[PDB]
């Protein structure tokens, strides 16, 4: 067998079936003979490659591959690759590399010290020694992308390898089973669960590794038997927790001081899939207040090395998840009261204020839509306003990187046919990554876009404003016509200028056949 | 004073008056209090703001000042920094940090392990130790790019820097004139210029760095003096040589075999300002045939170190272009013919031939026109049918990424104002940095585009071709409504389906007073 | 408080007393006002320096700090750490750097790029960006070395940072206490169970880590158990089963088709606590043979993900071992038969043979001594020669380097102070850390030295006899002196040139009160 057969076999017997890709010279070796079992989905520039990838990776809660350009298509790629770091998402992301006999005299397309390109963006980066270790690579690279904490890596592969016989014993690689489904020895397990059972003032936060692992239902079950409320920890990339559940608090404050205060009473706090934590602002002050005791479970070493405080444990979130939902006793509390509806914001027959788009988006979805955030100045409105019974509901740049949610809505529709996806996008971060749009049109894949259009950077002009800042160049955004845009790329384009306009807009929308971007005309902050 | 007004001193000081940015939270303590006499150019997505100050560099021959969101917004810059390694570009991209108290605990928006990101597309990667050494860090940045061989350096600011008082012995900082304007020792030049005298039969060969040093007249000299056929070096990413100048040879194939080929029968062979050399595809053979010798001038030990074959003369390429031209004796040998024009392909009433469109171009460009060139199936056309009499008249993606023409040719535009800018472009390439047009629009830059649609990836199809690969995914891509992305940006948009639609579009576009983009129908290979 | 302050509560209360060093001028500022309560233990080179905490570390199974001098004094230590990584030591480096002010005009003495010195060789490498990060970062350092995989850690820290204000917000890293005790989930666990229940004719094969985790007593359960022979996985860095235990069949040889020769006719082979596998020499054939599955267990993704065969499951050793031992099956299989004793090598009244050497320590020593091996060609008879029935009986360099058995020798036996440590090394590995034998002598650590000198680099001259490689210079290490070495460095130094000597210089060494250097004349080869 070739390496080209060889590695084609190990990717499908190790469940993989698509390639996300933007194709080059130095991958038609690897892309010929494509076989027919496999799809090809392709975007039309690295960083929607990647996206793509990255949503289709999250929602499938499976590893996804993708085939990048040599050096220009790999390093297109890293604002991207700087997200799926932060949200764990298990990548592969392999890249062509010249023909070994012209490395050396660093022919054009040559990927010069290509293992180091990607990093510190990937948990393990490499260029095989020979094109026989090529499988053995892949293999490397599929269990590292998989194994916990999940995660993006990078494999380099020469072209010429791909048609040189492959190791007759890389027959070994095909099935091999690897796990990382562990959790807390019943000793120490036994303790936690008797300092849960104790507490008298427990509170929960949760995190993405909480969705990514579907540990979302045992989550509310353990809520339930603690009789505690449950935060979402800051920064949130993922919804853990139904939202309307009586227990849920909502997303917390990405500062300091904001989370110290949040927690002040609270005698135990079990943080669960999250960093510890992933803060934003600037809001100096204790990371605790006395009295409050935090206890972590994180898949990741590196977070439970830096946090601030509190004890860790490093296991896999849904192994743990299910043990203590099953062994914490029934608490004799009451349960925790169901946060109140947000307030109606006043709404005249202008512009749409963003809670107006939230509330009428609650209304008309379907109770297993999936939203993707990347309007930056609402996101607050939007946890509040949005009804998510369901896991895998919702996603936002984990890295805070803008050019995630236009493609990676794409990629999450691929995953979930029978979710309607939603993207709420700025007029700004909607152009990072306008291109993805194609792919949608292309594959039809049905997608509905939500562009929130107020002509500015509007979470930069906020943050301006709170940092007293003055004659800051570059906020505003003027002059850009996203139906023009949806048009360019063949996705079907509507406008609302108003709330008659955004209802009639997003019934025509959710009754379509094909992907459709909605140019909202919302109001200036 | 503070780290920002000493910055923004030691900017001026050292001849930038201008930031390429796309703003975020971690640089707003930079750009407040903008200095007046600074401009601000926003661009929508990395890739664009780095591409528009690479052309800007390369055309002007200064560095280009960038500014960048943390490790979201340089990742996605980072296929840009490959093309501005390749090309010695002098770019120096400052990016945003996390406040110094919140790095620790990986807060949002923290660039972890900031130095190694851009590695190893930059000449020097660096975080400041504290803010005290801003300045100093720098001026760093400023001299590593401009220095011999140049190219794109990386700086990280933590954004709390910026309001610290500064060190007052930093002016010792603002008026440094650093040099590496040098050529060869006299005696070893004497030995040099002895050779180029003695020799029966030589060629000469050019690369970039030529054309970046200005030093297209000197080379005129010296191969009038030489009697000397010139080359440029393959793989080009700019012009070095008068295109009807009588010893002009045209483009040199990028393969082994094809340029020892070429140069057998010529004793000596002068590269100046190349890469020996920038080989492409699979053409093994003899480096050089019997009889042939091969001297190398290059600013870059890098390309000296790797070269195949030959001498090497590690030196400034304006210093040592000066010193040859001067010195070398006028040969009595009869000086080479003109190259003959080139053939006017068959042009039906239908879908234009690439010839056509470069032929048509260059009837009615001004003689002092710039060119960009990212229609990647139809180089060896475009370089046989433009005539380029001056200097900085060619620009080409150098690591062959693309996405950089588009942005590249509004920075060229900046840089040459009284020279019209037109960039010839694929239907696949124009899409990796679209959204670059809003900063033609914005800015008024009136840039021509001129987008060579065939509906596919076309060199990759012909390379697909001679690889006799068959069943290669994801080389098409239909279904894309240039004119409709035009407007979304807010260029005026023309289209072009034969040749008298191309002829009055083109009429149009060079009496515009902004940008225009004119979609011509290709014909399909 | 103080930043000094803060740091050495932190590390006591991480339960941190010892610090391994050589010091110098960037550490000064962190080694003033020393507390009483540390203890320093200098050595006169950095290899030696953290081969001795290596040593410490390993023995007494908790990690071991040291302090380094910048990039020299680093530099000096990265073939420590070398083996350090391969046998996962938790190492926790620091190295002082100069003050902040002076790093950006690179003072003598500033570590450049500090983080990226000792990359790739260990799990995590930092400087922070504010002295009052410090504490914070050495937190993480302590929890990232500590947690499995364990590992070596670097941490870099300007001299100025020690007398800055801590905050006091870092009393909350005191006493975080950091878990990875983990294992398989209970579901998947029974499944490994039954598998083991089932298995027609089982082996089993233990490599460092479970000696490491203090698990060799439950796998000598689970050998007893399943009735199956234990081997130890080749290159063994550890002895993780005591050798006259009627299961145990002694080291594997170091190359794939001997061991899967080896393994043939064992249906599942349960590995420990090893890589799969270890080899070194080239022995190409099949991986496992046919009707051979094999199932590893391992603390290290890293390990997991490159096994070339067989199921993985990332988990703690200890905790592992533990619930595999007690949870499977009373095999009714015949209990392993011990192997025989090795055979007497005949021995006449001149120069010893190794195997002499071997059987006349395991005569002599007393049954908890610990044994270091850095003899080279006599390592497959000692793993036949001496009975080691207790835990962390034995230490071999685990990447190879040479330079390990003398320092960690003097590590281990200050970690185990009623445990005779004797070291056996060879003439041409006692010098690359000669000089830690004066910190033996200093601090009267009782180790026995026994210098096995057979004036050659024997390894390295069969290993040229199996490549029929003649004339390969530098084999040979005649006119080393090692009694005038020892009494160099204040050790009490005898000689063997015969067995009767041998036995007379044992006789003293172990009842001396302080380290003894023999010096044996062995046969050559
Ligand atoms: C790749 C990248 N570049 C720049 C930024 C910085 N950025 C700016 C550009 C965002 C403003 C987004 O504007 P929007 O129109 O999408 O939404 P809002 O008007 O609601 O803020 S928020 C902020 O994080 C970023 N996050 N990512
Ligand atoms: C960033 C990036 N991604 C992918 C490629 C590979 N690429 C493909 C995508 C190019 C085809 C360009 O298509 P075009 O429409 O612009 O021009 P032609 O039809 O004349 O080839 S040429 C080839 O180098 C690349 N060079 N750079
Ligand atoms: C730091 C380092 N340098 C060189 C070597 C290579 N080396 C050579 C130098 C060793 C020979 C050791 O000689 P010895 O006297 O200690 O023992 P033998 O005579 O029994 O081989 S074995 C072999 O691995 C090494 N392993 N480590
Ligand atoms: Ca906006
Ligand atoms: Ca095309
Ligand atoms: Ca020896
Ligand atoms: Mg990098
Ligand atoms: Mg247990
Ligand atoms: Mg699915
Ligand atoms: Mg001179
Ligand atoms: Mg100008
Ligand atoms: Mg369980
Ligand atoms: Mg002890």
């Amino acid at each position: 067998a070739s390496v080209h057969g060889t590695t084609y076999e190990l990717l499908r017997r190790q469940g993989i079936d698509t390639v996300f890709g933007n194709p080059g010279s130095n991958e038609l070796p690897f892309l010929k003979d494509f076989p027919e079992d496999f799809r090809y989905i392709l975007a039309l520039q690295e960083a929607c490659v990647v996206g793509i990838a990255d949503g289709y990776a999250q929602a499938s809660r499976k590893p996804a591959f993708i085939n990048l350009f040599s050096a220009a298509g790999t390093g297109n790629a890293m604002g991207a690759l700087s997200n799926a770091w932060n949200s764990h998402s298990p990548l592969i992301v392999t890249a062509g590399q010249q023909t070994r006999a012209m490395i050396g005299v660093e022919a054009l397309l040559t990927n010069v010290d290509a293992a180091n390109l990607p990093r510190p963006l990937v948990k393990w980066s490499y260029e095989p020694a020979s094109a026989a270790e090529v499988p053995h690579a892949m293999s490397r690279a599929i269990h590292m992308a998989s194994m916990a904490p999940q995660g993006p890596v990078y494999l380099s592969v020469p072209y010429d390898d791909w048609d040189k016989d492959a190791d007759p014993q890389s027959h070994h690689l095909f099935d091999r089973h690897v796990s990382s489904s562990v959790r807390l020895n019943d000793q120490d397990l036994d303790i936690l669960v008797k300092a849960l059972n104790s507490a008298s003032n427990p509170a929960i936060v949760l995190g993405p590794d909480v969705d990514a692992a579907n540990a979302n239902a045992d989550c509310v079950m353990l809520a339930e038997r603690l009789k505690a409320p449950v935060w979402v920890a800051p920064s949130a990339p993922r919804c853990p927790f139904p939202t309307r559940h009586p227990c849920f608090r909502g997303l917390m404050p990405a500062g300091i001081a904001a989370i110290s205060q949040l927690l002040e009473g609270h005698d135990v706090v079990l943080v669960i899939g999250a960093p510890v934590f992933r803060y934003h602002q600037y809001d100096p002050g204790q990371y605790l207040k006395p009295g409050t005791r935090l206890i972590s479970v994180t898949c990741d070493p590196l977070e439970a090395a830096r946090a601030p405080m509190g004890d860790a444990i490093v296991a896999d979130i849904g192994a743990m998840a299910s043990a203590l939902a099953n062994l914490v006793e029934e608490s004799s509390r009451q349960l925790p009261t169901a946060a109140p509806e947000p307030a109606k914001v006043d709404q005249d027959a202008g512009r749409l204020h963003p809670e107006t788009v939230f509330d009428t988006l609650n209304d008309m979805a379907p109770e297993n839509a999936i939203y993707l955030n990347e309007s930056t100045s609402t996101t607050a409105q939007m946890w509040q306003r949005l009804n998510m019974r369901n896991p895998g509901s919702y996603y936002f740049c984990a890295a805070g990187g803008l050019g995630f949610a236009l493609p990676a809505a794409i990629g999450v529709q691929l995953a979930e046919p029978e979710r309607q996806v939603i993207a709420v996008i700025g007029d700004g971060s909607a152009n990072y990554s306008i291109s993805a749009l194609w792919t949608a049109a292309q594959y039809n894949i049905p997608t509905i876009f939500v562009i929130m259009n107020n002509g500015t950077y509007g979470a930069l002009r906020w943050f301006a404003g709170v940092l007293e800042a003055e004659n800051v160049p570059g906020l505003d955004v003027p002059g850009i016509d996203f139906r023009a845009l949806a048009k360019g790329y063949g996705v079907q384009a509507l406008k609302a200028d108003n709330l008659e306009q955004l209802k009639g807009s997003l019934q025509e929308a959710l009754s379509a056949k094909g992907p459709v971007l909605i140019e909202v005309s919302t109001v200036s902050p």
